């Protein structure tokens, strides 16, 4: 709690310049949001990946834009599930995988913020998120099922863009950027997880003792 | 509406195809709109049909057809679809009635996919047609400027929304100098959901219907 406000106050300071401000969702993020009113005059204009923090935004009176309409976004910052030892992440465990991973492409620099129980040699044990069309979702299980993944749809969950989330299990993901060319070419696939080909560009991360490194 | 007329022969000629009892799943546009006219004398042999669009689902249960999704159904035994354009080697263009994504998905999940056109649709090169992308509307204009960077020229689709609940950018101006590769690097796209080159799985066979009223197949 006081390590988030750390590591969030350590990723607010990259606020440097009157920007196109994108943010991301999650528990860490929360307490960059409260820190963004000590940023409020270099904050042009803000994006947001998810509607828990648009709302968290509008109640410290920041307007949030439509990517759209607010163009490339200067500097996105989020958390993930996993980060291996080439700032390569798994993301989409929580809400809003797809504007996640959109508004990272549309980002000149992405900063993601983690603690270290996070931070693996291998990513994989967490389990990647893939939205689907419904109507492939049972096709593309089975194609999953070849790469030596597990399959399991996630219940009572319709995305933003009215699509269902598989989460996949049981993946050695030792080619991050081979795996998520792959689940790119599957017919259905919207958006999975890996967020390698677009990598972060820098690391915060809480440490074990409570100290703040900077990958 | 001599093109009609080649239109409703190739269709024809595909429903022979249907020889015996089948997962039957169909394709989107006016040429798959004569295929379903035909069904009605293979009734029989139909023992489910997969859609790939509403607009065929409208027009299959106009015929008293039953549609069943793709997740219940599983594997399709045939696909019979149109296409925008097609090549010397069954690779395709499709989307421009905007239902490229459950077509592809179709095809995907199909065993044979027969492709049904008259002759203006045949051509030697892809990319005399624009390219329909599918995408995911909050990625709009992020998948325009990438667009452009690869040379081509995005133009949005106005009035239109996918099943999906999408939109549609028509990239102009853009060569396929080699259709597997850009289907490769267009799926690669942030917020892309499908893009209408149809190469990297393309046609088991075209049936395509030419002026002197003759088919051709290839
Ligand atoms: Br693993
Ligand atoms: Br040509
Ligand atoms: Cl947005
Ligand atoms: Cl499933
Ligand atoms: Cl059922
Ligand atoms: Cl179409
Ligand atoms: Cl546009
Ligand atoms: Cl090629």
């Amino acid at each position: 709690d006081e390590l988030k406000k750390l590591a969030a106050t350590e990723a607010a300071k990259s606020i440097t310049t009157e920007i196109t401000l994108g943010v991301g969702t999650g528990s860490t993020v929360g307490f960059l949001i409260e820190e963004l009113v000590n940023y409020r005059d270099k904050i042009k204009t803000v994006v947001s990946s998810s509607e828990d923090s648009t709302r968290k935004l509008k109640a410290l009176g920041f307007d949030v834009v439509d990517l759209n309409y607010a163009g490339e976004i200067d500097l996105y910052i989020d958390g993930a599930d996993e980060c291996n030892n080439h700032k390569e992440l798994i993301k989409g465990g929580g809400a809003a995988l797809t504007r996640e991973k959109i508004c990272v492409a549309a980002a000149k620099k992405f900063i993601c913020i983690i603690d270290e129980s996070k931070k693996v040699n291998t990513l994989g044990n967490f389990p990647l998120p893939i939205e689907v069309i419904p109507m492939a979702r049972s096709y593309i299980a089975r194609q999953i099922v070849k790469l030596g993944g597990q399959p399991v749809y996630r219940e009572q969950t319709i995305t933003d863009n009215g699509n269902v989330i598989l989460d996949v299990y049981n993946l050695k993901i030792d080619n991050p950027l081979k795996l998520e060319t792959e689940l790119n070419q599957i017919t259905g696939v919207v958006t999975n997880g890996i967020f390698a080909l677009k990598p972060a560009d820098t690391v915060i991360m809480a440490t074990k003792d409570s100290n703040i490194v900077v990958l």
